[PDB]
DNA sequence: CGATCTGGTCCGACCAGATG
DNA sequence: CATCTGGTCGGACCAGAT
Protein backbone atom coordinates (compact mmCIF):
# COMPACT_ATOMS: atom_id res chain seq x y z
CA UNK A 1 0.00 0.00 0.00
CA UNK A 2 1.18 3.53 -1.01
CA UNK A 3 0.40 5.28 2.25
CA UNK A 4 1.57 2.18 4.06
CA UNK A 5 4.80 2.21 2.04
CA UNK A 6 5.22 5.93 2.38
CA UNK A 7 4.91 5.98 6.14
CA UNK A 8 7.33 3.06 6.59
CA UNK A 9 9.82 4.80 4.30
CA UNK A 10 9.77 8.03 6.25
CA UNK A 11 9.84 6.33 9.64
CA UNK A 12 12.59 4.10 8.38
CA UNK A 13 14.69 7.03 7.22
CA UNK A 14 14.12 8.95 10.44
CA UNK A 15 15.15 5.87 12.40
CA UNK A 16 18.52 5.22 10.78
CA UNK A 17 19.61 8.86 10.47
CA UNK A 18 18.70 9.24 6.78
CA UNK A 19 16.33 12.05 7.87
CA UNK A 20 18.10 12.86 11.16
CA UNK A 21 16.13 14.29 14.06
CA UNK A 22 16.87 17.98 14.24
CA UNK A 23 16.81 18.29 10.47
CA UNK A 24 14.22 19.24 7.84
CA UNK A 25 12.10 16.89 5.74
CA UNK A 26 12.32 17.43 1.94
CA UNK A 27 9.55 19.72 0.68
CA UNK A 28 6.25 17.84 0.26
CA UNK A 29 6.29 18.24 -3.47
CA UNK A 30 9.70 16.66 -3.95
CA UNK A 31 9.44 14.17 -1.10
CA UNK A 32 6.32 12.66 -2.62
CA UNK A 33 7.86 12.21 -6.07
CA UNK A 34 11.02 10.94 -4.41
CA UNK A 35 8.91 8.38 -2.57
CA UNK A 36 6.71 7.39 -5.45
CA UNK A 37 3.32 8.47 -4.14
CA UNK A 38 1.18 11.51 -4.84
CA UNK A 39 1.28 14.51 -2.57
CA UNK A 40 -2.23 13.67 -1.48
CA UNK A 41 -1.04 10.43 0.02
CA UNK A 42 2.23 11.71 1.46
CA UNK A 43 0.15 14.48 2.99
CA UNK A 44 -2.10 12.15 4.94
CA UNK A 45 1.04 10.26 6.03
CA UNK A 46 2.75 13.39 7.31
CA UNK A 47 -0.39 14.28 9.24
CA UNK A 48 -0.49 10.88 10.89
CA UNK A 49 3.21 10.77 11.76
CA UNK A 50 2.89 14.38 12.98
CA UNK A 51 0.37 13.17 15.54
CA UNK A 52 2.69 10.42 16.81
CA UNK A 53 5.32 13.07 17.40
CA UNK A 54 7.64 12.16 14.56
CA UNK A 55 7.27 15.52 12.80
CA UNK A 56 6.30 19.13 13.45
CA UNK A 57 4.17 20.64 10.71
CA UNK A 58 3.66 24.38 10.53
CA UNK A 59 2.01 25.94 7.48
CA UNK A 60 4.73 27.64 5.43
CA UNK A 61 7.82 26.32 7.15
CA UNK A 62 9.79 23.13 6.37
CA UNK A 63 8.44 20.20 8.35
CA UNK A 64 10.72 19.50 11.28
CA UNK A 65 11.85 15.97 12.13
CA UNK A 66 11.87 15.39 15.87
CA UNK A 67 13.63 13.22 18.41
CA UNK A 68 10.70 10.93 19.34
CA UNK A 69 12.22 10.36 22.69
CA UNK A 70 11.29 14.05 23.10
CA UNK A 71 7.84 14.25 21.51
CA UNK A 72 6.64 10.68 20.93
CA UNK A 73 4.00 9.08 23.17
CA UNK A 74 3.49 5.54 24.54
CA UNK A 75 1.91 4.79 21.14
CA UNK A 76 5.26 4.21 19.39
CA UNK A 77 6.06 1.23 21.61
CA UNK A 78 5.02 -1.26 18.94
CA UNK A 79 7.09 0.71 16.41
CA UNK A 80 10.25 1.11 18.50
CA UNK A 81 9.89 -2.67 18.68
CA UNK A 82 9.71 -3.33 14.95
CA UNK A 83 12.66 -1.02 14.23
CA UNK A 84 15.15 -2.37 16.77
CA UNK A 85 14.82 -6.16 16.86
CA UNK A 86 17.91 -6.61 19.04
CA UNK A 87 16.35 -4.38 21.71
CA UNK A 88 12.89 -5.99 21.92
CA UNK A 89 13.79 -8.31 24.82
CA UNK A 90 14.95 -5.45 27.04
CA UNK A 91 12.13 -3.25 25.75
CA UNK A 92 9.71 -5.87 26.91
CA UNK A 93 11.27 -6.24 30.34
CA UNK A 94 10.98 -2.47 30.71
CA UNK A 95 7.34 -2.54 29.64
CA UNK A 96 6.50 -5.26 32.12
CA UNK A 97 8.38 -3.50 34.90
CA UNK A 98 6.53 -0.27 34.23
CA UNK A 99 3.22 -2.16 34.44
CA UNK A 100 4.13 -3.83 37.73
CA UNK A 101 5.43 -0.78 39.58
CA UNK A 102 2.74 1.50 38.13
CA UNK A 103 -0.15 -0.85 38.74
CA UNK A 104 0.66 -1.12 42.44
CA UNK A 105 -0.08 2.58 42.58
CA UNK A 106 -3.60 2.35 41.13
CA UNK A 107 -4.44 -1.17 42.27
CA UNK A 108 -3.80 -0.15 45.88
CA UNK A 109 -5.79 2.98 45.18
CA UNK A 110 -8.68 1.28 43.48
CA UNK A 111 -8.98 -1.07 46.48
CA UNK A 112 -9.22 1.99 48.67
CA UNK A 113 -11.57 4.27 46.74
CA UNK A 114 -13.86 1.81 44.91
CA UNK A 115 -13.30 -1.81 46.12
CA UNK A 116 -16.81 -2.51 44.91
CA UNK A 117 -15.65 -1.82 41.33
CA UNK A 118 -12.22 -3.42 41.64
CA UNK A 119 -14.04 -6.61 42.64
CA UNK A 120 -16.23 -6.35 39.56
CA UNK A 121 -13.16 -6.43 37.33
CA UNK A 122 -11.35 -9.13 39.21
CA UNK A 123 -14.67 -10.96 38.72
CA UNK A 124 -14.00 -11.32 34.99
CA UNK A 125 -11.16 -13.57 36.14
CA UNK A 126 -13.71 -16.39 36.06
CA UNK A 127 -15.64 -17.49 32.98
CA UNK A 128 -12.72 -17.26 30.56
CA UNK A 129 -11.46 -19.57 27.83
CA UNK A 130 -8.22 -21.38 28.67
CA UNK A 131 -6.71 -20.01 25.44
CA UNK A 132 -3.82 -17.53 25.18
CA UNK A 133 -5.61 -15.06 22.92
CA UNK A 134 -8.44 -14.95 25.47
CA UNK A 135 -6.33 -14.33 28.58
CA UNK A 136 -4.16 -11.68 26.97
CA UNK A 137 -7.31 -9.56 26.57
CA UNK A 138 -8.72 -10.46 29.98
CA UNK A 139 -5.40 -9.87 31.71
CA UNK A 140 -5.11 -6.53 29.98
CA UNK A 141 -8.72 -5.68 30.62
CA UNK A 142 -8.00 -6.45 34.26
CA UNK A 143 -5.07 -4.09 34.72
CA UNK A 144 -6.73 -1.43 32.62
CA UNK A 145 -9.90 -2.13 34.55
CA UNK A 146 -8.38 -1.58 37.94
CA UNK A 147 -6.63 1.52 36.60
CA UNK A 148 -9.89 3.29 35.98
CA UNK A 149 -11.19 1.73 39.17
CA UNK A 150 -8.76 4.09 40.89
CA UNK A 151 -10.78 7.11 40.04
CA UNK A 152 -7.66 8.52 38.36
CA UNK A 153 -8.46 7.79 34.65
CA UNK A 154 -5.10 9.01 33.48
CA UNK A 155 -3.63 5.65 34.56
CA UNK A 156 -6.27 4.13 32.35
CA UNK A 157 -5.08 6.19 29.42
CA UNK A 158 -1.53 5.22 30.30
CA UNK A 159 -2.63 1.59 30.13
CA UNK A 160 -4.23 2.39 26.78
CA UNK A 161 -0.89 3.36 25.34
CA UNK A 162 0.58 0.10 26.54
CA UNK A 163 -2.18 -2.07 25.08
CA UNK A 164 -0.55 -2.60 21.69
CA UNK A 165 2.71 -4.28 22.70
CA UNK A 166 1.46 -5.55 26.08
CA UNK A 167 -1.16 -7.77 24.44
CA UNK A 168 1.14 -9.05 21.68
CA UNK A 169 3.61 -10.09 24.38
CA UNK A 170 0.69 -11.64 26.21
CA UNK A 171 -0.61 -13.58 23.25
CA UNK A 172 2.77 -15.35 23.27
CA UNK A 173 3.23 -15.71 27.05
CA UNK A 174 -0.30 -16.93 27.80
CA UNK A 175 0.19 -19.74 25.32
CA UNK A 176 2.01 -21.48 28.16
CA UNK A 177 -0.29 -23.19 30.71
CA UNK A 178 1.90 -22.50 33.76
CA UNK A 179 1.38 -18.83 32.92
CA UNK A 180 -2.42 -18.97 32.70
CA UNK A 181 -2.44 -20.51 36.17
CA UNK A 182 -0.17 -17.94 37.87
CA UNK A 183 -2.44 -15.14 36.69
CA UNK A 184 -5.67 -16.70 37.92
CA UNK A 185 -4.07 -16.98 41.35
CA UNK A 186 -2.67 -13.46 41.19
CA UNK A 187 -6.22 -12.38 40.30
CA UNK A 188 -8.02 -14.40 42.96
CA UNK A 189 -5.36 -13.31 45.47
CA UNK A 190 -5.95 -9.63 44.64
CA UNK A 191 -9.73 -10.03 44.98
CA UNK A 192 -9.12 -11.62 48.36
CA UNK A 193 -6.79 -8.82 49.43
CA UNK A 194 -9.46 -6.36 48.32
CA UNK A 195 -12.26 -8.10 50.23
CA UNK A 196 -10.18 -8.65 53.38
CA UNK A 197 -9.24 -4.98 53.16
CA UNK A 198 -5.61 -6.09 53.36
CA UNK A 199 -4.69 -2.97 51.36
CA UNK A 200 -1.21 -2.98 52.91
CA UNK A 201 -0.32 -6.38 51.34
CA UNK A 202 -0.86 -5.36 47.70
CA UNK A 203 2.62 -4.12 46.87
CA UNK A 204 4.34 -7.33 48.15
CA UNK A 205 1.83 -9.30 46.09
CA UNK A 206 1.89 -7.39 42.81
CA UNK A 207 5.66 -7.12 43.12
CA UNK A 208 5.98 -10.95 43.21
CA UNK A 209 3.56 -11.84 40.43
CA UNK A 210 5.61 -9.54 38.26
CA UNK A 211 8.80 -11.34 39.30
CA UNK A 212 7.24 -14.79 39.00
CA UNK A 213 5.40 -14.16 35.73
CA UNK A 214 8.61 -12.48 34.69
CA UNK A 215 10.68 -15.61 35.32
CA UNK A 216 8.26 -17.78 33.36
CA UNK A 217 8.27 -15.46 30.36
CA UNK A 218 12.06 -15.50 30.65
CA UNK A 219 12.26 -19.27 30.32
CA UNK A 220 9.76 -19.15 27.47
CA UNK A 221 12.07 -16.83 25.52
CA UNK A 222 15.39 -18.50 26.29
CA UNK B 1 -8.93 26.82 9.23
CA UNK B 2 -10.84 24.15 7.29
CA UNK B 3 -8.92 21.12 8.57
CA UNK B 4 -8.93 22.84 11.92
CA UNK B 5 -12.65 23.50 11.88
CA UNK B 6 -13.38 20.00 10.61
CA UNK B 7 -11.40 18.25 13.36
CA UNK B 8 -13.02 20.29 16.10
CA UNK B 9 -16.43 19.64 14.63
CA UNK B 10 -15.88 15.89 14.59
CA UNK B 11 -14.24 15.66 17.98
CA UNK B 12 -16.97 17.99 19.23
CA UNK B 13 -19.70 15.73 17.90
CA UNK B 14 -18.07 12.63 19.34
CA UNK B 15 -17.80 14.36 22.70
CA UNK B 16 -21.45 15.31 23.27
CA UNK B 17 -22.89 12.11 21.73
CA UNK B 18 -23.70 13.63 18.34
CA UNK B 19 -21.53 10.85 16.84
CA UNK B 20 -21.84 8.45 19.83
CA UNK B 21 -19.02 6.03 20.61
CA UNK B 22 -19.95 2.60 19.27
CA UNK B 23 -21.64 4.05 16.18
CA UNK B 24 -20.60 4.71 12.56
CA UNK B 25 -19.25 7.89 11.02
CA UNK B 26 -21.15 9.31 8.04
CA UNK B 27 -19.51 8.21 4.78
CA UNK B 28 -16.55 10.42 3.98
CA UNK B 29 -18.19 11.77 0.84
CA UNK B 30 -21.31 13.02 2.65
CA UNK B 31 -19.55 13.90 5.90
CA UNK B 32 -17.22 16.30 4.06
CA UNK B 33 -20.03 18.07 2.27
CA UNK B 34 -21.93 18.12 5.56
CA UNK B 35 -19.00 19.81 7.31
CA UNK B 36 -18.11 22.28 4.58
CA UNK B 37 -14.74 21.01 3.51
CA UNK B 38 -13.50 18.89 0.61
CA UNK B 39 -12.97 15.14 1.08
CA UNK B 40 -9.23 15.80 0.69
CA UNK B 41 -9.23 17.81 3.87
CA UNK B 42 -11.70 15.72 5.85
CA UNK B 43 -9.55 12.73 4.87
CA UNK B 44 -6.41 14.29 6.47
CA UNK B 45 -8.41 14.98 9.60
CA UNK B 46 -9.83 11.45 9.76
CA UNK B 47 -6.31 10.11 9.48
CA UNK B 48 -5.20 12.37 12.33
CA UNK B 49 -8.05 11.58 14.68
CA UNK B 50 -7.58 7.95 13.72
CA UNK B 51 -4.10 7.99 15.23
CA UNK B 52 -5.20 9.63 18.44
CA UNK B 53 -7.56 6.68 18.73
CA UNK B 54 -10.78 8.56 18.05
CA UNK B 55 -11.74 6.47 15.02
CA UNK B 56 -11.05 3.09 13.51
CA UNK B 57 -10.58 3.27 9.78
CA UNK B 58 -10.57 0.11 7.64
CA UNK B 59 -10.56 0.42 3.85
CA UNK B 60 -14.03 -0.49 2.63
CA UNK B 61 -15.98 -0.48 5.89
CA UNK B 62 -17.64 2.44 7.68
CA UNK B 63 -15.32 4.32 10.00
CA UNK B 64 -16.07 3.25 13.58
CA UNK B 65 -16.26 5.86 16.35
CA UNK B 66 -14.45 4.74 19.50
CA UNK B 67 -14.59 5.15 23.26
CA UNK B 68 -11.34 7.09 23.67
CA UNK B 69 -11.22 5.91 27.25
CA UNK B 70 -10.58 2.59 25.51
CA UNK B 71 -8.20 3.56 22.67
CA UNK B 72 -6.87 7.10 23.25
CA UNK B 73 -3.45 7.71 24.75
CA UNK B 74 -2.04 10.30 27.13
CA UNK B 75 -2.06 12.70 24.14
CA UNK B 76 -5.74 13.60 24.51
CA UNK B 77 -5.15 15.14 27.90
CA UNK B 78 -5.01 18.64 26.43
CA UNK B 79 -8.17 17.76 24.58
CA UNK B 80 -10.18 16.23 27.38
CA UNK B 81 -9.30 19.53 29.02
CA UNK B 82 -10.73 21.81 26.35
CA UNK B 83 -13.93 19.80 26.07
CA UNK B 84 -14.87 19.58 29.76
CA UNK B 85 -14.13 22.93 31.43
CA UNK B 86 -15.91 22.01 34.66
CA UNK B 87 -13.58 19.00 35.06
CA UNK B 88 -10.27 20.72 34.37
CA UNK B 89 -9.49 21.34 38.10
CA UNK B 90 -9.94 17.67 38.99
CA UNK B 91 -8.25 16.66 35.72
CA UNK B 92 -5.20 18.61 36.76
CA UNK B 93 -5.05 17.29 40.32
CA UNK B 94 -5.18 13.85 38.78
CA UNK B 95 -2.35 14.65 36.38
CA UNK B 96 -0.18 16.08 39.11
CA UNK B 97 -0.96 13.05 41.26
CA UNK B 98 0.09 10.73 38.49
CA UNK B 99 3.26 12.76 38.16
CA UNK B 100 4.11 12.46 41.87
CA UNK B 101 3.30 8.77 42.38
CA UNK B 102 4.91 7.69 39.12
CA UNK B 103 7.99 9.85 39.50
CA UNK B 104 9.16 8.32 42.82
CA UNK B 105 9.37 5.03 40.92
CA UNK B 106 11.83 6.33 38.33
CA UNK B 107 13.42 8.99 40.50
CA UNK B 108 14.26 6.36 43.07
CA UNK B 109 15.46 3.99 40.34
CA UNK B 110 17.50 6.68 38.55
CA UNK B 111 19.27 7.41 41.82
CA UNK B 112 20.27 3.77 42.02
CA UNK B 113 21.15 2.85 38.46
CA UNK B 114 22.55 6.09 37.20
CA UNK B 115 23.15 8.62 39.97
CA UNK B 116 25.79 10.20 37.79
CA UNK B 117 23.16 11.01 35.16
CA UNK B 118 20.41 11.97 37.60
CA UNK B 119 22.85 14.52 39.05
CA UNK B 120 23.45 15.98 35.58
CA UNK B 121 19.75 16.72 35.21
CA UNK B 122 19.33 18.10 38.71
CA UNK B 123 22.24 20.34 37.73
CA UNK B 124 20.10 22.29 35.29
CA UNK B 125 18.32 23.33 38.45
CA UNK B 126 20.85 26.17 38.53
CA UNK B 127 21.38 28.79 35.82
CA UNK B 128 17.70 29.38 35.11
CA UNK B 129 15.64 32.52 34.60
CA UNK B 130 13.35 33.41 37.49
CA UNK B 131 10.43 33.54 35.03
CA UNK B 132 7.47 31.14 34.94
CA UNK B 133 7.74 30.16 31.27
CA UNK B 134 11.38 29.23 31.97
CA UNK B 135 10.84 27.01 35.00
CA UNK B 136 7.89 25.24 33.46
CA UNK B 137 10.28 23.81 30.85
CA UNK B 138 13.10 23.28 33.34
CA UNK B 139 10.75 21.57 35.79
CA UNK B 140 9.34 19.40 33.06
CA UNK B 141 12.78 18.67 31.62
CA UNK B 142 13.90 17.69 35.13
CA UNK B 143 11.20 15.12 35.72
CA UNK B 144 11.43 13.88 32.15
CA UNK B 145 15.17 13.95 32.56
CA UNK B 146 15.11 11.75 35.63
CA UNK B 147 12.65 9.44 33.92
CA UNK B 148 15.12 8.52 31.20
CA UNK B 149 17.79 8.55 33.90
CA UNK B 150 16.19 5.43 35.32
CA UNK B 151 17.18 3.29 32.35
CA UNK B 152 13.55 2.46 31.63
CA UNK B 153 12.82 4.95 28.79
CA UNK B 154 9.16 3.99 28.96
CA UNK B 155 8.75 6.39 31.84
CA UNK B 156 10.26 9.00 29.56
CA UNK B 157 7.62 8.39 26.91
CA UNK B 158 4.96 8.53 29.64
CA UNK B 159 6.36 11.87 30.67
CA UNK B 160 6.19 12.85 26.97
CA UNK B 161 2.48 12.23 26.79
CA UNK B 162 2.06 14.47 29.84
CA UNK B 163 4.13 17.38 28.56
CA UNK B 164 1.25 19.19 26.94
CA UNK B 165 -1.04 19.92 29.85
CA UNK B 166 1.69 19.57 32.48
CA UNK B 167 3.60 22.58 31.10
CA UNK B 168 0.49 24.73 30.52
CA UNK B 169 -0.37 24.13 34.15
CA UNK B 170 3.21 24.97 34.98
CA UNK B 171 3.29 28.18 33.02
CA UNK B 172 0.48 29.35 35.31
CA UNK B 173 1.78 27.91 38.59
CA UNK B 174 5.36 29.03 38.19
CA UNK B 175 4.26 32.62 37.81
CA UNK B 176 4.03 32.56 41.60
CA UNK B 177 7.37 33.25 43.33
CA UNK B 178 6.63 31.00 46.31
CA UNK B 179 6.32 28.20 43.75
CA UNK B 180 9.61 28.83 42.03
CA UNK B 181 11.29 28.66 45.40
CA UNK B 182 9.71 25.38 46.51
CA UNK B 183 10.92 23.65 43.33
CA UNK B 184 14.52 24.81 43.59
CA UNK B 185 14.53 23.34 47.08
CA UNK B 186 12.93 20.10 45.89
CA UNK B 187 15.59 19.96 43.21
CA UNK B 188 18.56 20.70 45.46
CA UNK B 189 17.14 18.36 48.12
CA UNK B 190 16.83 15.68 45.46
CA UNK B 191 20.45 16.20 44.41
CA UNK B 192 21.68 15.89 48.01
CA UNK B 193 19.69 12.74 48.57
CA UNK B 194 21.22 11.40 45.39
CA UNK B 195 24.74 12.33 46.44
CA UNK B 196 24.33 11.10 50.02
CA UNK B 197 22.95 7.85 48.64
CA UNK B 198 19.92 8.40 50.91
CA UNK B 199 18.10 6.16 48.44
CA UNK B 200 15.47 5.37 51.15
CA UNK B 201 14.33 8.98 51.78
CA UNK B 202 13.22 9.90 48.30
CA UNK B 203 9.58 8.74 48.59
CA UNK B 204 8.96 10.77 51.72
CA UNK B 205 10.50 13.75 49.95
CA UNK B 206 8.90 13.62 46.54
CA UNK B 207 5.61 12.87 48.28
CA UNK B 208 5.80 16.11 50.28
CA UNK B 209 6.80 18.44 47.46
CA UNK B 210 3.74 17.18 45.65
CA UNK B 211 1.60 17.90 48.67
CA UNK B 212 3.24 21.26 49.28
CA UNK B 213 3.41 22.28 45.67
CA UNK B 214 -0.14 21.07 45.36
CA UNK B 215 -1.36 23.25 48.20
CA UNK B 216 0.19 26.33 46.55
CA UNK B 217 -1.38 25.65 43.19
CA UNK B 218 -4.58 25.15 45.11
CA UNK B 219 -4.49 28.60 46.72
CA UNK B 220 -3.50 30.04 43.35
CA UNK B 221 -6.66 28.69 41.76
CA UNK B 222 -9.12 29.45 44.59
C1' DC C 1 -20.76 -11.03 -16.29
C1' DG C 2 -24.03 -7.80 -9.78
C1' DA C 3 -24.91 -3.65 -7.88
C1' DT C 4 -23.57 -0.41 -4.57
C1' DC C 5 -21.84 1.54 -0.51
C1' DT C 6 -17.31 2.91 1.28
C1' DG C 7 -12.15 3.94 1.53
C1' DG C 8 -7.69 4.75 -0.87
C1' DT C 9 -4.87 7.28 -4.55
C1' DC C 10 -3.97 10.45 -8.23
C1' DC C 11 -4.04 15.13 -10.73
C1' DG C 12 -3.24 19.69 -11.35
C1' DA C 13 -4.83 24.27 -9.90
C1' DC C 14 -5.21 27.62 -6.38
C1' DC C 15 -5.00 29.86 -1.05
C1' DA C 16 -2.01 31.18 1.98
C1' DG C 17 1.89 31.45 5.81
C1' DA C 18 7.04 32.36 6.17
C1' DT C 19 10.84 34.70 5.00
C1' DG C 20 14.89 36.77 1.64
C1' DC D 1 6.82 41.32 -4.21
C1' DA D 2 9.22 36.74 -5.02
C1' DT D 3 9.33 32.38 -3.99
C1' DC D 4 9.82 28.64 -0.60
C1' DT D 5 6.60 25.78 2.05
C1' DG D 6 2.26 23.98 3.56
C1' DG D 7 -3.06 24.06 3.04
C1' DT D 8 -7.39 23.45 0.38
C1' DC D 9 -10.19 22.48 -3.97
C1' DG D 10 -12.78 19.33 -6.77
C1' DG D 11 -14.19 16.22 -9.18
C1' DA D 12 -11.70 11.40 -11.97
C1' DC D 13 -10.58 6.83 -10.95
C1' DC D 14 -9.06 2.44 -8.31
C1' DA D 15 -10.35 -1.04 -4.59
C1' DG D 16 -12.20 -3.60 -0.34
C1' DA D 17 -16.63 -5.11 1.74
C1' DT D 18 -21.78 -7.01 1.83
MG1 LIG E 1 14.24 23.07 -4.09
Amino acid sequence: SPAGFAEEYIIESIWNNRFPPGTILPAERELSELIGVTRTTLREVLQRLARDGWLTIQHGKPTKVNNFWETSGLNILETLARLDHESVPQLIDNLLSVRTNISTIFIRTAFRQHPDKAQEVLATANEVADHADAFAELDYNIFRGLAFASGNPIYGLILNGMKGLYTRIGRHYFANPEARSLALGFYHKLSALCSEGAHDQVYETVRRYGHESGEIWHRMQK
